[PDB]
């Protein structure tokens, strides 16, 4: 695509902004706000289109997790809502396989799900399909290899360092080398073959150390750490860079938006959202 979207989050209350920013000039669009306010949810880009999945409301009146699948065209700048989950799916992880949404785990009050179920934007359906082995909320997840990564989050006791490999083919989930660190919140997203998972919380402090899988060394390796400790950040790649968004740095909601060069293994600052935000869903078109 050639814009990074960046949808709800939280700042005080959960936030209803969809932006745009340009990598190429450092312009940031504001674009129209979502229905419903959101934090906790995830984006994706299927066809052309972008859609909000999960999360939930946090407001001064109440707190209301959410199962919503909203759909924004980016041609005629208006969401409009898409079938709802099974579930509501607040610190959801998703994926996109072959023009599927994967929407994983997260919670529903106190419940912390190990469902996983698949959106096809032809039929406007989900359906269910194989549970993860493990309950994760505040999960990452990659899409590599035509195969879906869950990484880290929360079981609802045990803040976790496991990842998992869900094989769309054979409808099944198998355990993978675990990450050095343990982290809830992280960012994961995949760049030149490898799976990234940058910040999250470790159960002691939100992180700003970096670590990526190697699926074929099947180890995970540690790469140069973010200027800014995050949790609940936005990710994404653009150009065969990461960008991170946002997150909690456990004092400040932060507006930095940093970008990981490969090549140089750097993190530089490229710009400010227009205001701090954690638990946005981020996602490029
Ligand atoms: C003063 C901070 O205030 C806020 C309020 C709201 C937010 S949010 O809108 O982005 N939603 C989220 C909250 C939490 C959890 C979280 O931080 N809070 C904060 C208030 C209530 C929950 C997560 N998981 S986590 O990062 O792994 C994590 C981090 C810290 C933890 O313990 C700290 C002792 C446990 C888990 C999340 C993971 C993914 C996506 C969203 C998350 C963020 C911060």
């Amino acid at each position: 695509g050639r814009l990074i979207y960046t949808a709800g989050g939280y700042f005080r209350q959960s936030l209803s902004y969809l932006e745009a920013y340009n990598p190429s000039n450092g312009s940031w669009l504001r674009l129209a706000d979502l229905q419903v306010p959101r934090s906790g949810l995830a984006g994706c880009v299927v066809g052309g289109l972008l859609y909000a999945v999960g999360g939930r409301n946090n407001s001064p009146d109440g707190n209301t997790d959410s199962s919503a699948l909203d759909c924004y065209n980016p041609m005629t700048n208006q969401w409009s809502p898409c079938a709802s989950m099974s579930v509501p799916r607040n610190r959801i992880g998703v994926g996109v396989i072959d023009g599927h949404i994967y929407a994983v785990g997260g919670s529903h009050g106190c419940i912390h799900h190990s469902s996983v179920e698949r959106y096809e934007p032809e039929r406007d359906e989900w359906h269910l399909v194989a549970p993860m082995l493990t309950r994760r909320i505040g999960v990452g997840v990659a899409v590599l290899n035509r195969l879906l990564y869950a990484v880290g989050g929360f079981d609802g006791t045990n803040r976790l360092n496991s990842a998992e490999c869900y094989y769309p083919e054979r409808n099944e989930w198998r355990m993978i080398t675990p990450m050095n660190t343990i982290r809830s919140g992280a960012g994961v997203c995949v760049l030149h073959n490898c799976i990234y998972a940058a910040g999250g919380y470790d159960g002691q402090d939100q992180l700003n150390s970096v670590e990526r899988y190697d699926v074929e060394t099947e180890t995970w390796t540690f790469v140069a750490p973010m200027r800014h400790h995050r949790s609940a950040l936005g990710i994404t790649v653009h150009q065969g860079k990461i960008y991170v968004l946002g997150g909690y740095d456990g004092h400040t909601f932060l507006d930095s938006v940093e970008c990981y060069d490969p090549d140089s293994d750097t993190w530089s600052e490229v710009t400010r959202m227009t205001s701090g935000r954690s638990g946005v869903g981020v996602a490029v078109t």
